[PDB]
Parts: C-alpha cells; structure tokens; sequence
C-alpha cells in the first residue's frame, strides 16, 4: 500500500491548506518510510513546525530542517544520512516529491516538491513521491519564494501526518 501522507501549511502562522502526498514505497521502500515516519514524528523527531526555507519560483520549494543531536540541517530515521536507494523515477513535472543532499549517498531529512519539470536533476537525486492533493497550495507557496531562494514571509508545516 503506497502511504499517505499530509502537511498542513501556514504563512506567518495564517492557514494556507493542506497538500497531501503518495511516498512510492512500491518503488523507493527505505526513501518512503523515511519521509512518512518524519511526517507522522514517530521517531521523536521530524516535520512538524519544519518550515520551506528555500522556495524558488517555477522551479522547487525547498524544506524539512529541524534541530537534533548532531546539527541544524535534519537527519533521517537511519541516522544522519542514507544512501541513494534508486534513481528509477525520474523529475518528471509539478508535483514531484524528492530528496535534497550534498552529493551521492548524503540524504537526510531535507527534500523538495518540484513546481516543473528538473530533468537535470534526475540521477542525482532520489524520486520518492507526488503531490496528491494541494497543488493549489504549493502554487500559493510560490508567491513567497524568490529567485534567491529566500522566502518574504515564514512558510511553516503547522502540522503533518499520515493519513493511509
């Protein structure tokens, strides 16, 4: 059963809306159950209170730090970082759910929704999901991202879970 998974999002605390995703666990299990278990905060740590510090227009929002025992930056439920799992699924449009890093094999909490179509990112980093519902919401998250990067107001994952 592919998990679903929900984030419920706000803007300087103002409530955006929900954007819900399918992990492929099907495809990409250990990627998956990462992201899920970070959703749901089993582990003691995870997404809630997150926020997207780095949203680029056309392009990919960007979050998933948190503070534990070691750094700033967050860290998976294998330790601080993981292995690339596979590269079968491909960067393939608005919606696509993948892992940030810093070079093969370094993936931890980090990760982005893609607003098009990164092709250069496909083999490089791992494809684990899609938006489901709320694309109108990361549409709207859009609005406060920059060329730069940096966002003009605090976009927060006020709340996370699973809901399948």
């Amino acid at each position: 059963v592919n998990p679903t998974v929900f984030f419920d999002i706000a803007v300087d605390g103002e409530p955006l809306g929900r954007v819900s995703f399918e992990l492929f666990a099907d495809k990409v299990p250990k990627t998956a159950e990462n992201f899920r278990a970070l959703s749901t905060g089993e582990k003691g740590f995870g997404y809630k209170g997150s926020c997207f510090h780095r949203i680029i227009p056309g392009f990919m929002c960007q979050g998933g730090n948190f503070t534990h025992h070691n750094g700033t930056g967050g860290k998976s439920i294998y330790g601080e970082k993981f292995e690339d799992e596979n590269f079968i699924l491909k960067h393939t449009g608005p919606g696509i759910l993948s892992m940030a890093n810093a070079g093969p094999n370094t993936n931890g909490s980090q990760f982005f929704i893609c607003t098009a179509k990164t092709e250069w990112l496909d083999g490089k980093h791992v494809v684990f999901g899609k938006v489901k519902e709320g694309m109108n919401i990361v549409e709207a998250m859009e609005r406060f991202g920059s060329r730069n990067g940096k966002t003009s107001k605090k976009i927060t994952i006020a709340d996370c879970g699973q809901l399948e």
